[PDB]
């Protein structure tokens, strides 16, 4: 397609002012103590798969609300310990937990787990649905932030990070987190709430200035937001609800993070606007690299893979 | 648009086998059981509008899974007891709750509920996602008929029935029930799953014939079917999300609605297609009509409100 | 979708000068002077329509060009004279007259005639096409005020009043004029040529500063009016056509209302762009509020719903 | 785009039985009587162009209802007298008149004049809108062959060939019809009402088999007939519309044509179904030839204009 | 459709800086000189052609890279001299070479030869694909100003007036070049490039202000730079490819025009933008007209026509 | 989307006629002996990649027309010598060489060359455009097999199993083939003219059964072919043009093939419809197997890339 967002030159500096509420940091704080009160209890079950030097598993932990969620795990066939990535998926799009995608990490080096998110795949979901939400996750729960779809989600992504660091034939001192999209915004919020990892790589991360990704997005999923507005119309449902998604906005919590990030976004992206990632990127306070590509979109970026690769290769493998 | 399934006089003998497994009734049977051991424990909250000659109320209940189901009620002011109807709305489709209709509804002098769905608006959906779903209500829940998400919502729809004959001001001998597409499926479930309904009108509706809804459809929501078989690929999942549907499937329920029936469809409709809808219909065994309509599709038939109108005025009120 | 015009800011500011010709007053004297020669000779025609406490009857009358302009008229049955309701609709957008919605509003407790337009839906446009148009009304008769195809609309919107007021059964001290769309612009339109409304309620009116709406509307059929000009390219054309609307634009009829007035506008329409309907209500002069949306388009508003309701229940039934 | 109606093979052998009413011929008796009654009072205006080698004018004339139709008249600028060509123009598709075109057939040696069609380009249509339509022309006047809006259309056509033989310098005996869609059933409807044209050129034609029509095509504008349908919903009224318009159908007319015919059509046209000209071409009892387009839909078709050009002049000029 | 690009107040003084490398008149003489070595060679094939007073035949010629270009050549049936006009044709839209346009010119008393673009229609593209390119022709040898595309092509264009000048039925005093979009930006470059045309009529021209172009074209052609860009995404090889672009952006060759100059830009056309047409006109410093349509877009304008052969008749025929 | 070819009783049976001409053995021959008179002279040139486990070259070749064919060649990091697979690419469809790609081949066992499709990525198209085309390259030099776009590009494919499998790192009794869409029918193409394959896995190929294609594809590319034929309507050409595709139809080839092959084909593909893969899989005569699914497309089949896996690493290393 074609540009359609703030110029490069502007996007550059487009830094909104934060929008967490006073209680954001005791929030999280709470919440991540909710999480620690569920034991993991893991358990790894071998898998089936048709190429040699790698062991593929399916990895089940427990989590908040004592949800299962469960996800590929991928280890070279060496001995250990490995440097390791989390990856996590995009919204509605894990087809089959992207096994090959896992085992192609492993084969790469990095004993691998791909996160597969509560409700969308595999993974279980056992927070309700209390108010009635738009058709999508994006507005389930969204009238409190202890409802949230989201809260399950983002500390689910901690405790990947913990469980993986629990194996023995992984070095906890060298974990990635990964993901585009959807999975880019938990590779951040991964990172923001985790001493865990290492290094971060996220591909134009979603769940970023909602505020303005409501009135920028030409596609979906931001546009659930809208969504929940026409269906629940009241002025004191909209204002709730911000509130609410500002507590998981990953500009808030960008400047947690404290170790390297690498960032991708393109310049026609119509669904994970480029101002909304410049937005994310500009309140990470530590070392980062945003690249940007003028003619891609919301997809699949060849360089930025190549970019990716070696910025784990040279921090995880040093 | 334009045509395009079965000629009109191949719908006219379109009638599938049916396809409920043998423990279809055994299965309804304990469901109700399961709905019965929930009080109901009604409760009516006055709202003020903007109108003379009705009394509005938010009424709220317990159902299955002591899930809160919501919605409003409107009763003609004036001395009951008085004829009823249970409104349900289309998938997706609440605006608020559709207050308005319902004040309609009872200025014709119907003491109306619309049940607001559970997850889908106002109403809370305490069933968890167990596995993991496509994007949106179709597949939560699919691999087991215990755990999918008709299942509460269609008991929901049955205590809504009762409830409202509960109330001294409505008369239990003249309740109908109405709604369109999905709105029309929880019609002809609540018909046949309740002896409570006198009269039932739906419009084109949906949750019909689902191994040629799949095959068919043009639009959603049907498609969410479709779209968690491309993201859970395994032949046994598919296998067992297609018998978890036939619990479910209107055309397997239809032979136990002993009331008269009013249907419509427009032959245009690519949402709920004509196949499925007289795929129903002909597995009805009751006093019935089916209204076609040739150049309207998925969408609000002037004549038929005509028809609808004329239907409960001489079932309910005469 | 989307927003799309100026940001609400400078919305709320949007008045462009006005573009009537000098002799705009004398056009509209000379137009109702015409009018009033033909007697309405009013016919009331009953109904069958399936509903206690209504009367529904067709109504037909004599308006500009010996025209017989007809609607469904709805009182309630009860002893009057009751406060009334002229409704008016939408571009190419009467399906039968919308008699359901017409009954509403009677049992509502208003004696409400949905005037149909002249060549649109059953009633009969006498006025020929006296140089060729673009497909559709808005360009027939474009090129000269007195042939234009909005002078017989409004004169007979204008008749309407007129008609309705002679009623035994209505009280024309308590009558209010509605629509949305192209039925909001009769509305303003009715109210600002006479002097009989009490009350108004427009939605997104249709046929307001058409300078701007024809360079920022995005779909039809304000882009009739570009049709016309791509198929009769002289500049003189295009300048006499636009002199033609400024006769029948409301942002320039706006200040001759009197009473109040309730307006709406999505933010996302595309149809009657903001900014269109900004203008026209900038340029009211009289007690007024626009009620703003912005997650709606061009289509029904739920909240609007309630406060059109109570805006006519305060100002009519007093 | 593609295929979509009947193969090849089916459509060289459809021909439904004709849907003439009975009194079919005494409808245009009676309707060329109303014609005769109206002198046609041709008026010739001087127009500059430029280009040497033709005189160019706008011809204009008086019609069924005292219409005044006009057109640019071109003419070899030699002593005649000159063979002749009548050009029928598109639904809602001719912008300015298509002066180019009439010019070049004149440099092409024929005196040629393109109608413009009442109410769409420049000629006047005196005909009222007795009973409200859907957008556009086509159900204008529906309800009455008498006042149908192609009646005075299709007299305004042979009034044409009346007009332009009656000029000294027309070869009366050398006169040619064409035209494309709309143009190309004007084309034979024109050759089926009157003697005067010796051959006809029709590009895929449209008004054609109305019943088939409503039902196979999948763009405009036969599809306004259902719009009219959805809007004025009776079963009488969709019986008496279709009984108007069996009146005007072009395979009805066809077995009145008795000069040589050359017809296209384009195997992937939506806008004229390829059963629908097939149906007209097998109701003529003529000289014909149907040249069959596999790979071009509703456009101009390069080697078709080759078989026109070759066809008027093997005819026309020898 | 609608308004997109800046204002018609900027478009008017819009004008980049030219981006013309120092090499740029360099490479044009090169490029004459190597075209110079091949020698023309003109075949001329008479053709049978359904029309009086015009002889029309296949033209074929050798031009750079020993190609053979043909096109369809067109001669009043007259003693000549005569005015001639070489008509250059849209990208990818030559349909068997628009004989009957040609025709047409020549019974308007031009000898008019319409050059087909080599590879694209008739004509032999002999130049190499030396590294892989895009869907299309535009990327095609887009790395080295020597291997590109349009070298071949615009030489061409240059060979096509060598070869009708030297014919003794043309007047090389009077012959004028023409054609839209890619035709128009043939028609620019042919004038810049060669003394021989004594006019120019260009319709929106193509190949202009490709910098702009790539970051404002809404629809292709311009699009498969981007899409090149995409497929090839080394930071290098699009420098090296905006640098060939360079050599053939006629906002560089346009000074060089010595002719008058007639062109038209639609502005709503989002294939040639309005601003990247208005940079091309405001880099020409000759006897110059641009025509302004707000209405239309990238297509055929009938008012320009007029303008377009009054310009010619004006000049040519003098 | 949805369903829309055969059904799948229907495609298992379809096995149309071979259309190969009496002279398609003679062709293949002598085509190979062209190819077999260019020395291959292979160049390998190491690339640095961020991955340990493997080796990274660009490997160039020459192939038939002297052409320079490319491509990514990744080799394990072990000592061989290694099973190898030559894979081919999409139709316009890769982006900088799937590098990546080729690297997780290496990393699961087997030296992989990822072939460049000369003139659409890095590899030279020596043939030149011999009488114009339409847009794309699927009708480049159609109208003679000698000069046809698929004649080199077949031949490189067979010249690229040559050069890998001359390489004392890789067993050249250990060699796959794979690739989709058009990757598939080089699949197909290559092991029909190759004895070197000794395995082949095709997703949906391409370039099959070209009468059936153009006339049931809904996407491109097919339907180049069908835009050829509008730009160039001599009958004739039509003729000749679908005789040279017969030497190229893989459905003609695939009685060739005398290795194990595995296919896949996704039932709603509308790009490579099911009936034309089928028709090539129905013309294999060896150990095959055809993967149907139900719910894809034209894309990536997670569950086939596990079958595909599968297949190489029983064949390929045991």
């Amino acid at each position: 397609m074609q540009l359609f967002d703030l110029p490069l030159d502007q996007l550059q500096t487009y830094k909104p002012e934060k929008t967490a509420p006073k209680d954001f940091s005791e929030f999280w704080k709470l919440s991540l103590e909710e999480l620690a009160k569920v034991q993991a209890e893991p358990d790894l079950q071998p898998v089936d798969y048709p190429a040699d030097g790698v062991k593929v598993y399916r990895l089940t932990y427990k989590s908040f609300g004592n949800a299962r969620i469960t996800g590929w795990y991928a280890v070279p066939d060496k001995e250990g310990p490995h440097p390791a990535i989390v990856k996590y998926h995009g919204y509605n799009a894990s087809y089959d937990g992207e096994i090959h995608e896992m085992v192609n990490w492993a084969l790469h080096g990095y004993a691998t787990f791909g996160m597969l998110v509560r409700g969308q795949q595999r993974s279980e979901d056992t927070s309700i649905s209390p108010h009635g939400h738009a058709l999508g996750w994006m507005t389930k729960g969204i009238l409190d932030k202890d409802t949230y779809y989201y809260r399950g989600v983002y500390l689910d992504a901690v405790r990947a990070l913990e469980v993986i660091s629990s194996f023995d034939e992984v070095d906890e001192t060298r974990i990635g987190v990964t993901g585009g999209s959807q999975g880019g915004g938990l590779t951040i919020a991964a990172a923001a709430l985790s001493d865990i990892p290492k290094a971060a790589v996220a591909d134009y991360p979603y769940l970023s200035n909602f505020e303005r990704a409501i009135d920028v997005a030409l596609e979906q999923p931001y546009l659930e937001i809208n969504s929940f507005f026409r269906r629940n119309g009241s002025p004191e449902t909209e204002v709730q609800a911000m509130k609410t998604l500002s507590y998981f906005d990953i500009m808030n919590l960008a400047d947690r993070v404290k170790v390297p990030v690498l960032m991708s976004i393109g310049l026609i992206d119509k669904v994970t606007p480029p101002s909304t990632v410049f937005a994310a990127y500009n309140h990470l306070e530590t070392k980062k690299e945003l690249k940007v590509y003028r003619y891609f979109g919301h997809e699949y970026i060849p360089a930025f893979q190549t970019e990716k690769l070696a910025f784990f290769k040279q921090i995880l493998k040093g």
